[PDB]
C-alpha cells in the first residue's frame, strides 16, 4: 500500500490532505465513500483518465488493469 502509487507516480498531482493538481485522495475518497459502486467507476477513469468530475486538466491515462484499478480505488476511497 502507499508505495504502490509511488510506481505508479499518481501523487504528482493527488495527495493525502493537500489539494495539489488533483483532488486529494483523502477528499475524494469520503466523496466516495457513502457510495458501493466507487471501486468500479474510479477505476473506470483510472485506466481511461480525463476529467470533467473534478476540473478539466485530462489527467494522463495510466497502464493498469482492472484488478490494479480496483486497488487504487480501494486504497484511495480507504484513505481519509
Ligand atoms: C496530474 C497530472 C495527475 C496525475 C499525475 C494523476 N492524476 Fe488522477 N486525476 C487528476 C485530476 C485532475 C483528476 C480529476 C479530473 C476530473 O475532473 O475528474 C484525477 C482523477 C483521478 C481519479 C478519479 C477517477 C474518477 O473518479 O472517475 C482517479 C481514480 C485517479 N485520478 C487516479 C490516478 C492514478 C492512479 C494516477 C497515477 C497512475 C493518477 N491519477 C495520476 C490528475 C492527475
Amino acid at each position: 500500500n502507499e508505495q504502490l502509487a509511488k510506481q505508479k507516480g499518481c501523487m504528482a498531482c493527488h495527495d493525502l490532505k493537500a489539494k495539489k493538481v488533483g483532488p486529494a485522495y483523502a477528499d475524494v475518497a469520503k466523496k466516495y465513500a457513502g457510495r458501493k459502486d466507487a471501486v468500479d467507476y474510479l477505476a473506470g477513469k483510472i485506466k481511461k483518465g480525463g476529467s470533467g468530475v473534478w476540473g478539466s486538466v485530462p489527467m494522463p491515462p495510466q497502464n493498469v488493469t482492472d484488478a490494479e484499478a480496483k486497488q487504487l480505488a480501494q486504497w484511495i476511497l480507504s484513505i481519509k
